[PDB]
Parts: C-alpha cells; sequence; structure tokens
C-alpha cells in the first residue's frame, strides 16, 4: 500500500519539522506537536580516517596459534595492512598458551606462511610482521592478563601522536566455552585506560545451538560488554552485498515503491557450495546446515532485504529494523522443510557425507535444506521467503531472487514476471530482467533484457568493527528472534520427525525440493 | 564540542512508538509520548491525632526478606511522603546479635532503599528513627526489656497526650505468631495512660479450614479484630475505590452490575517470575493457597459485594462476608492446574529442575477456576478466578464482559466490557460499541477512559496506622474463603486433578483457555 509507506513518511516529515525547531533549544516536543497541528608490489596507500590517526590502536588476537586465527584471521589482517586501512602506528599481539623462545620463527613458521603470497602484496609481509608481537598467557589467570595490560601500557604510551591511552580490539579466536572466562578476565584485568579508548570485542561461532544454550552466552557476557562492545561475527556477510540490499532499495523511490506483497511473487536466498564436509564431520555433524549457514547467515541477509524503513543510515537504527522484522517472522514448521543428505558423486570422485571417520555412522545430520518462511505484516503477509542452502551440490552460488508479479494485461506471452537478482558469489552482479521493445514493427515483438545496475567479506568486517559500525553484526535481541524462528523446527529434526532425503554430491539436491520450490510460487524463467 | 544530538536519539523513541501503534492523529499522540516520556524538606502530610502521641513502629523479623526488602523500604517511603509522625520510633526486632547496629541499618536497610533522588537525600535521617533490638520471640522478659526501650521513647514525647501508640508488625513464619502475641500482652502492651496496639500479620493464614481457624483461636485471647490486621500486600486503595466508587456512587453502573446485564466475570493475577529458587518453599503451598484464597478471593468479595449500609470499613467488612457465605465450594471439575518447565531462554529454569523441589512434584504453579455465587445478583454469572507464575505478562486485573446485544446490531455489536486493571499500571475503562462518523452498520470499539502516591503495600501499612480495616481479611471472612477452596485443596493433595506442563512464558496450558471460553467468555 502507497499509504504504509506515506504515513511513515509522514511521522518521519514530522519529526523533521521538530527537529529544524528544536535546533533552537521533551516538554518544547509537546508544544510544538500540537502547534504544527494547526497549519606492481607498491607503497601502502593510507585511508584510515583522522580519529583513527589521533589514539593508539592495540589488536590482541586470542588463541592465536588456533587453525581460525592462523589461517583466517591474521591474514585478514595483512590484507587490510596491505589495503591502508590499519592505522600507521599499529600493534597486534597473538595471545595463546604454548611458551615460545623465538618470538620471530613463530611469525614467520605460524603466520607467514599462510599470508597472501600475491605479486602486489608478498613484498609486504615483512613490514607487517613488525607489528605483530606474541604474548604466552592462559584464559583465565587474572596475573596473565595484568601482565599483557603493562604490555599494551607500554605500546601505547610509547604511540607518537596527540590523544592517550588506547583503542583496543579484543579478537577472540577461541571455542565459545571459554568467551565469558576471557570476557571477564579482560574485565578485570585489562581494559584501556582512562584517559581514552574504546574497547571492542569479536566473537566467533557457533553462537550457540538454539534458543536456550544462545541466551545462555549473551547472559554470561553481558556482565562484561554491552551491544556497543561486542560484534558477533559472519564471515561470510560482506560490505557489498549489504550495500546492494539496502541502497538501491531505500536511496530510490522505484524499488522501494515495489518492494512489496503488492508486487512480488516470491524471494528466494540461495547458498549453494561444491564443496562438501569431508573431514569436518567433528564440526559439521552436531551443528547440520541449518544452524551452520541459515539461522545466521541466511537470516540477516532476509532481515536487510524484508525490514521496513529506518530513519537513517545509523548502525542501531538499522539494527533496530533487522529485529522488528524478524519478530513478524512465524517459527518454521516442519511442514514447509525440505532437508537433505549428500551420498558419494555419480563419477565416484567425492565420497557421501557418512563416509567419514569424523562423522558417526548412522547419522542423519542434513546437508542441504529448503525452507519456506512467513512474514506476517502489510508489508510481506502472503509472499513466500525461500531459504535454500546446501553442501556438495552442482555450483557455488550466492544470491537473492526477487520474482515480481507478472502484467498479464495487455503484453500476455509478449511480456514476462520482472525480477531483481543480487549475487555475492561467484562474483558480485545485481541486474533487474524487464521486457522492452526491440526495433523493427509490432508492440508485441519484445525483448528480455537484463540492466545491471552494478578487502573481501570478512576483511569488510574487520574493518567495520575498528570503524565501531555495527551494522553487519547480529545483535542479542535480533539473535535471540532468530533463534526463536528455527529453534521449534531443529528440535522436530532432532526428534526425528522429518528425515533427510538422499542426493549424489554434485547433484541439485533432492527433487522433492526443486518441486517444493515450484509448489510454493516460483515460476522458472 | 556539544554535538550530543541527543534529541535524534528520542526522535527515535517516538518514531518506534508512533509505528507501534499507528495512531490516526500524529501530532497529539507525539504530545502524549513526549510528556509521558518525563532536594526537599519533608511536608508532614499526617493528622491531628497522629502528631497527638508517641508512635512506635516495632518490625519483628527485621533481618529477614521480607522485613529488610520490602516492609522498611516502604516505611521508608512513607517516612519520605510525610506520612509518619515527626518524632516516630521505628524498631526492628531480631534473634541475632549486633556489634554495630549502624553498620546494620546501612549494610541490611539502606541498601534495598529506592534510589531516587527526591528520597536518598533523606536515608540518613530516616536511619536516626531506627533502633535495632536483639531478643527471642517467646521470652517474656525480652518483651519487658523491649518495653522499656520503648517506654524510654514514648516518655521523651514531646507533644501533648501521654503513653504511645504501637504497631507491632509481624514479619515472620505463622509458626511463631502466638507465641508474640501472647509475649506481647503480657510484656510490652501499651502503657495504660494512653495508646492503642496494632498487630500486622502476614500469610499464610493457615493452609485450609482447620488449620486457619486454630491459628485464629490461638491469637484471639490477645488481640480483637480492631487490633489485628491481616495483610494482603497486593490489594491497593486505588483498585478498591475503582471497584466501590465506580459502581456504587453511580446509577448506569450499579443498574448493570447483576446476573441481567453480566456474561462474566474474570479476576486474573499474572507473573513472568518463576519460583527463583525459593521451589522447595513454594511446593507446600501452591499457586491456589499463595494468591486465590488470599488475594483474589478479596478482590471477588468487594467486587460482588451487596450496597453497605455505609462506607464504613467494618460495614464493607460484613458485605464481603455476606457475599463469600453465598459461593458454593469449588469442584475439581471447575478447576484447571498447570505446572511451568523451562522457558524458550532458559532464563526461568523449570518448576521441577529447581532442586529443592522434591521428584514428583504436582504442586501447580498456575490454576484457573470457577466460583458460583448463588444470590439472586449473580445466580447463574461465571466468576473465573486465574493466577499464573512463569506466564507471559506481568497483569492484574478485572474483566467484566456484559451481555450481547444480538439484535439488532448483530455481527456489528459485540459484548461490552469494563476493565479494571492495576498492573502493570492503573488503568480503568468501559469498552462500548459506537458510530463512526462519515451506514448504522458502520461502528467502532472505543474505550472509554474512567481514570508519586502510594504504593499499594504502603498503602495498606497508612491504613492500619490510621485504623483503617477495610482491606484487611477479618476473621469470620477468612473461615469462609477457606470454607471455599478446602475441598478442592484436598482433592488436589489426593491427586485428582493433575497438573498440565506449560513453558514458562506462553500463557499457561491450551485446556485452561478452552475452559474459559467454555465458561461463558468470549473472545473480542
Ligand atoms: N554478502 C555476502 C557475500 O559477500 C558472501 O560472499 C556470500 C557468502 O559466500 P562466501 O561463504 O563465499 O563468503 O554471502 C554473503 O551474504
Amino acid at each position: 500500500h502507497a499509504d504504509q509507506d506515506a504515513y511513515v513518511a509522514d511521522v518521519d516529515g514530522i519529526l523533521d519539522v521538530l527537529r529544524a525547531q528544536v535546533l533552537e533549544r521533551f516538554q518544547f516536543i509537546s508544544k510544538s506537536a500540537l502547534s504544527l497541528q494547526k497549519d606492481s608490489c607498491d607503497r601502502i596507500n593510507c585511508k584510515v580516517k583522522d580519529e583513527q590517526k589521533s589514539r593508539a590502536l592495540t589488536i590482541i588476537v586470542f588463541g592465536a596459534s588456533g587453525d581460525l586465527a592462523k589461517k583466517k584471521t591474521f591474514p585478514a589482517l595483512f590484507d587490510l595492512y596491505c589495503g591502508g586501512l590499519l592505522p600507521p602506528e599499529v600493534n597486534i599481539i597473538g595471545y595463546a598458551r604454548t611458551k615460545v623462545d623465538d618470538v620471530e620463527k613463530w611469525k614467520h613458521e605460524t603466520l607467514m606462511k599462510y599470508f597472501s603470497n600475491l605479486s602486489e602484496r608478498g613484498c609486504h609481509a615483512e613490514d607487517f610482521l613488525k607489528h605483530i608481537s606474541y604474548f604466552c598467557g592462559a584464559y583465565d589467570s587474572v596475573d596473565d592478563f595484568k601482565r599483557l595490560d603493562a604490555v599494551i601500557r607500554e605500546k601505547e604510551n610509547a604511540f607518537k601522536g596527540p590523544e592517550k591511552g588506547g583503542n583496543r580490539l579484543f579478537y577472540l579466536a577461541l571455542p565459545p566455552s571459554v568467551f565469558a572466562s576471557v570476557c571477564e578476565s579482560i574485565h578485570k584485568g585489562a581494559m584501556p585506560q582512562e584517559v581514552g579508548g574504546w574497547v571492542r570485542v569479536i566473537i566467533e561461532k557457533p553462537f550457540g545451538r538454539d534458543t536456550k544454550s544462545s541466551a545462555e552466552l549473551s547472559q554470561a557476557l553481558e556482565p562484561f560488554f554491552d551491544e556497543s562492545q561486542l560484534y558477533r561475527i559472519d564471515h561470510y556477510l560482506g560490505k557489498e552485498m549489504v550495500q546492494n540490499i539496502i541502497t538501491t532499495r531505500f536511496a530510490n523511490r522505484i524499488f522501494s515503491a515495489v518492494w512489496n506483497a503488492s508486487n512480488i511473487a516470491c524471494v528466494q536466498i540461495t547458498f549453494k557450495e561444491t564443496i562438501g564436509t569431508e573431514g569436518r564431520g567433528g564440526y559439521f555433524d552436531s551443528i547440520g546446515i541449518i544452524r551452520d549457514v541459515m539461522q545466521n547467515h541466511l537470516t540477516q541477509i532476509l532481515a536487510l532485504l524484508a525490514m521496513e524503513k529506518p530513519r537513517s543510515l545509523d548502525a542501531e537504527c538499522i539494527r533496530d529494523e533487522k529485529v522488528s522484522v524478524l519478530k513478524c517472522i512465524e517459527p518454521i514448521t516442519k511442514e514447509n522443510c525440505v532437508l537433505g543428505q549428500y551420498t558419494a558423486s555419480a563419477d565416484g570422485s567425492i565420497p557421501g557425507y557418512l563416509e567419514d571417520v569424523t562423522v558417526p555412522e548412522g547419522s542423519t545430520c542434513p546437508t542441504f535444506a529448503v525452507m519456506r518462511l512467513n512474514i506476517n505484516n502489510d508489508r510481506w503477509a502472503g509472499v513466500p521467503f525461500i531459504l535454500k542452502a546446501g553442501k556438495a551440490v552442482e555450483q557455488k552460488y550466492v544470491a537473492i531472487r526477487i520474482q515480481f508479479r507478472d502484467e498479464v494485461h495487455p503484453y500476455g506471452e509478449a511480456t514476462q514476471r520482472n525480477e531483481l537478482v543480487i549475487r555475492a558469489q561467484p562474483s558480485e552482479a545485481m541486474y533487474v530482467k524487464i521486457t522492452t521493445k526491440v526495433p523493427g514493427g509490432d508492440l508485441r515483438q519484445t525483448h528480455q533484457t537484463e540492466l545491471d545496475l552494478t578487502p573481501d567479506a570478512y576483511e569488510s568486517l574487520i574493518n567495520d568493527a575498528l570503524l565501531g559500525n555495527s551494522t553487519n553484526f547480529v545483535r542479542k535481541d535480533e539473535l535471540d528472534v532468530a533463534w526463536r524462528i528455527f529453534t521449534p523446527l531443529l528440535h522436530q529434526i532432532d526428534s526425528g520427525e522429518i528425515k533427510p532425503i538422499p542426493y549424489q554430491a554434485g547433484t541439485r539436491g533432492p527433487k522433492e525440493a526443486d518441486e517444493f520450490i515450484a509448489n510454493n510460487g516460483f515460476k522458472h524463467q
């Protein structure tokens, strides 16, 4: 309805007129309201901001000798350095349990092995290692964090610059079981100095495995770090796609006006991988495809896509809207879910999921899921939202597909449903499919045409955290709502009330899934 | 410098309110959300007789959770509001020796005082009125020693009259009530020269007809029903006036307050909190004894009574008794029980997860039941009491649903309602159908609103201090109240009904809502 969007715009335009009147200094808002009634391996070029330059900065990577830290975090930090997005005087500390004598060989052997050895980057590796130190320490001794504090205080007091104190980003590349321990230890032991500096904490998934376990972690952490400080990171959600979702829609009347039940026939969000899970049963078997990427990754995409209009692009305004729309979503039913589990590829190259020492025999863990979500609000009531995720399928692909309702009249078969695709993998692309004339010479001689409207994902998130921008991080309330959307389903699945269909590695998945989709409003182009 | 723009921040709150609620008139809603988005010498408001004589308040069990977290903070609030006499003496009476009474004051009491500015700045002054007294609850000599301590404060009283008034507050297990009352009777009654004696006692008042009557007979040699105040913490003055005045002062409400016009009456008490690890204690009590036989029944009496001969306390109490005597004993077939299980987010563990709860507990944390008031006014009208822990909102209200006018409006009208709500905020309103301007069949449901003071608990203590016993259950009233519930409780304890599990934070068991719909209620 034009009136749904008009009313919001009228409220915002009233709050806007109470803005430029209150620009002349609660009780004044009440009075004004009734009143309105009556009417090449080159040099790193530093792209960092002034404030970023102005105070010291230490990044502490905890669990620095783990696979995530050494293969993912440190390389990501390296790429940001090469991109000129770390402050000049950035200090990095790898905190970990094991004692190390030859500090410099550890950086070279545990860390540099994994750096991007590309042309434009390789030459900067040694430069980056200068900014790194090692810290031997455990994740609970108050002593160890007192010592670390003093190690940081020395580097911060050495900073050659205008502001005192130090900004501190604690990056917990650890198993969630130690999050609370470390967090309290930081709180008691190693917060930024009184004089100045912010404190930020990046934590890694899993964020529980259901409503109850997730809220226990939130409760454990919330004594020590609030939602301005805590950053729950989703490696796979990048700047590029988020901007495509938000900007393309909210900046433009044309897309804004059609982004609703009256115009949209159906929406799919798809996350497909050719890779399987081989030798990862130790993580995956207990998690399943749904907890792994759908409850966390796909649902945040969905929230950004479905949300109502925030009043501004301030992060918490957007996060507020993510929560509101998630709260409109009905808990997913077992009647709206098709599950799969992959067997060996027909060509015998790829082994099945159960064919794995790190997977328990008999496992019914799903590697594939397609489900329908109902968003019960004025904007979305009736519209099918399809989430689809799967391992060992036919191609690597992440995209949003919005199919618009057909204009049957008057072009009939000389036209076709409009679409909007926002694709992130294997490469970024955003387009609309529309119908246009061909130059020749009758009106029903039409064409299908694709208007193109167009640091990696993980890196862009670490950068956002340094910048203090939490837009693309799940907030504590948001996380809780998301868990309530999926947990009843996850229970039904673990109680065996629905079961995975087998599919061979390299196919599309269970044929049943494609029938589900087609039976839930999608029409083939 | 000061580019705070927290303006924008509050604009955001307004926005969220407007779009949540979606008013027709944005402007007028902006005002009402803004105004409702918003130190000094104490002004003595106390009356003539109250300033005339010494007052001493003795809180027995002063280091207990009830006394330090509820009673003493309430007295502080009364003090800050000018509702205690200026020379009031407060005595905390307990059994543990205390080296430093000043530290006790600061650590045991002042910790639970309201941190409100306009109160904080009075705490130290209030503490000057509090003494600690250490003694037993059964030794006459301790009460004589207490009497000496009181007489000393009374005799230094600088106002006109002699002796003093004594309010004894028994924040104790009822097992010690008789021994305290006897000890008071022998040892520290007010001075003969002048002063009254009042005694406030806490629930439970027994746990069935027999235990309760035995308790009343243990106390009546010492205190009569003008001296004895059985306190129900939850019964506020504001609710009671809503119940009494709206009806009895008005022809329109009096005329419809009967079987000819009312389809059903529901009295609801809902909390989001569980038993909070005190399940072991709750388990011997259960929801029916906890709030229904006492609290909801008093609300029912006030709501259902005949017109009092006057608005005097004992005339109201006489009518409370008369109506309760009309009520049939509740049958098990008119009762649905629940027991909560863990909340979705686990913040409320299941009732049975508490290790202090014994395996196999069928204690109800939830109950809905129907009472039949067999009199001319009420014959055939279902009265529903509903109470529940660990449900979906904190809420206390009376809902009166009137009979429908089938003709002529049919589906273009629905049943009128009178709501008197106390929690989470006071409201009272009627829902009637009215025309929309713009088609006789085009109608709207509208709510007519009929409209820091003391809170409900503070109101009752203030009432005891003033001698107003309206909102206190009288001995005879209590007996009758117990005769309504005791058969049912017996059936429950014999295992004849069993509680339906419900998840903490839901409404309760689906069978309870169906029971309500089966006994005369119709959803909007
Ligand atoms: N917008 C991001 C993309 O940047 C990302 O690439 C993709 C997941 O794919 P991958 O797991 O390869 O990052 O979806 C996310 O939503």
